[PDB]
């Protein structure tokens, strides 16, 4: 919106669109809180707390007008600054494909990095708790395909007994997944397997958790609140680069946490 | 709203609304705060804090995505509950005119007070300040009426140089009124001599301050947020009466300290 | 117009529009000299000077073609600076309604007090002629308020006398009607006996003059020339805030000598 100075940056509409379209591009790929939870539409730059149906009652018991706060989740807001080097993006002006981002392709990481950390590890500051932080939600596995498999099927009963119907997701890291292979020597793919017994279900590989972990796509579990969306805009010039920032408001919310099943 | 749990009541249609009359009429004359502060619409039940726009930095200044939370107002949630005698209400119904109603009298004044010491005082827990917190907008005054006077045009004069320009009331405690009435002994009508020196302004006379104030009616300085207005809902019957409560959702927020003048 | 370089400023539309509405109370409030003398419709930013209809004469009395230059009144152009905060106009931008704009608040206070110094006083460099400058049209006065209504009713006689018929004001400092007022103890409204005796006039009391003043409001008697009315624009920003301008190019000229008593 207005409040993001884009058109006040010595860019044009090109240079803007290809920034925007490196940093979607990587957003997109390197979100990977947004593959399984729920997006709550942008409430706009303006919002400021998630209303959290409670109230905090702090008069005392004799009081004959008795009172109290109502919960909320008070809206984290994060800018991440980057200058990029205005002669690259004039070069971009003259017919040049490959244009250096670099210090934008860093920035749009570590605000994805900070993104799932908010919403896996969560922030105590704000008052939001993340998947990680469940652990009477929490089944042991193993290192073996078959214990994979199991626990699998293990978290899919607690699921129907937990009354969670619907399509499930399996959070693995990265390397847990490639060792898990390593122990598949040409019996079958493991993912295929790994699919079956999640009834249909999809994996998503992630290098923002150690352990693995289970959640239900049906939606309405978790949401991610967002006031306004990633977006970019334009700070100042610094004589030789413009000095552009990455924001988003947003706070995290796990509201059933019947859809979460941590393996490990 | 349907959570006002009033369909549940044994009271008929007639009974609730002599009840809902009452309690009107008691509030709409006790309610000195909203008879100068703007009132912001009712957002519903539902609302939680008010957004203040602003940030508050929480990361480090070596980080790479700075970010911060958003601060708001939490709504503060009032309930003040008050039994009624069954008994009184049916003879109500048999065509009493005259029927008891000195708990509801008592909790709505009760509430009032509430409301009102949490728009003059302010409440810390809450994060409100209220008109009396701002001791910089203070003049001094006398027990003289020429005394008052000149500390009116006084606060005429400021208010001209802060640029504040409209309609300006004097909120006074009654006693103190009473008094400057008193050294009034026949020269003139001491009520229009004010009124001519506030440039057409009017007189609030309320027992909720002790000395005086001045405060400007241009709108959009002192705003009283609304989440729910003042209700009455019903809550359980204790055999022998229905315990009913008063609720109220809000917060307030002095925009403009410039509006407000502080006397003696 | 164009010449304010404001579309180059790094705000929003809300926030130049915030800002012009503070900068319009103030001026508005604050700009006494405006309250009585009349404002000749703004020439544009390139007027330069004001005829007065007269030609000195500079030539020999033995020469054949005598000629003269035409005498004018030079424009008054003023520019008085403030840097904003940019970080608190982002805040508005995010919701907050009492936005710090005490530099603008500050810069809009001085600029009236400048151009209320010349209306009243004059300046001497750009040939223009205050009110307070014509010794001639004085009368005294006395600090009773019998005085006060005495020397009005002289100031109507001597207006009558040399032809001046119409609305008339007073013009008088704050602390003396506060004194004025002072005096009078119970016996009925000095402002209204004041107006009464003004035939149906007005007061005017301003913090720019030390005694009193009184004018007629017929018009064409004090004009103030403009050349650009009252406006803000931007210059450049300093890496944290923007510096902004208030600019007016102006002159006055007291037509006629006799619409103006000056009392005490
Ligand atoms: C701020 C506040 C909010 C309250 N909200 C509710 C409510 O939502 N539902 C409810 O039944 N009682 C509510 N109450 C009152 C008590 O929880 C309970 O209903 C009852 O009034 C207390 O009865 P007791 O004296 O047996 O504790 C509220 C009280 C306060 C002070
Ligand atoms: C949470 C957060 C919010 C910010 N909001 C703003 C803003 O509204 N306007 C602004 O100019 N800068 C904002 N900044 C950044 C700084 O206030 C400033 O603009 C600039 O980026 C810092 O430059 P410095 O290194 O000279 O301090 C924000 C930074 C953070 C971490
Ligand atoms: C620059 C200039 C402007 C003059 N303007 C006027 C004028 O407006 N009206 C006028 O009657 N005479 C004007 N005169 C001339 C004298 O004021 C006067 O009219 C007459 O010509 C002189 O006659 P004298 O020789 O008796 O002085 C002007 C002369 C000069 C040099």
């Amino acid at each position: 919106m207005e409040f993001l100075k884009r058109s006040f940056a010595p860019l044009t509409e090109k240079q803007w669109q290809e920034i925007d379209n490196r940093a979607r591009e990587i957003f997109k790929t390197q979100l990977y809180g947004r593959k399984f939870v729920d997006v709550e539409g942008p409430y706009g730059w303006e919002y400021a707390a998630h209303p959290l149906g409670e109230v905090e009652v702090l008069s005392d018991e004799n009081e004959v007008v008795k009172w109290g706060l109502r919960k909320s989740l008070p809206l984290i807001e994060l800018r991440a600054t980057f200058t990029l080097d205005l002669w690259e993006l004039d070069n971009l002006e003259r017919g040049k494909p490959n244009v250096d981002l670099s210090s934008l392709e860093e920035t749009v990481r570590k605000v994805a990095e900070f993104e799932d950390e908010v919403i896996f590890r969560g922030c105590e500051k704000s008052g939001v708790k993340g998947l990680l932080s469940f652990e009477e939600r929490k089944i042991e596995c193993g290192s073996t395909p078959k214990d994979l498999l199991e626990a699998i099927v293990r978290a899919l009963s607690i699921f129907s007994k937990d009354g969670i119907e619907g399509p499930y997701t399996l959070v693995i890291n990265t390397d847990r997944w490639i060792n898990f292979l390593k122990e598949e020597a040409g019996h079958y793919p493991l993912e295929k397997r790994v699919e079956e017994c999640l009834r249909g279900g999809k994996i998503i590989t992630t290098p923002r958790i150690e352990d693995a972990l289970v959640v239900s796509e049906r939606g309405g579990d978790f949401k991610l609140i967002l006031g306004q969306d990633l977006s970019i805009g334009y700070e100042d010039r610094e004589k030789d680069a413009v000095r552009l920032f990455i924001t988003e408001t947003f706070t995290f919310q796990v509201v059933n946490p019947e859809a979460l099943i941590l393996l490990k």
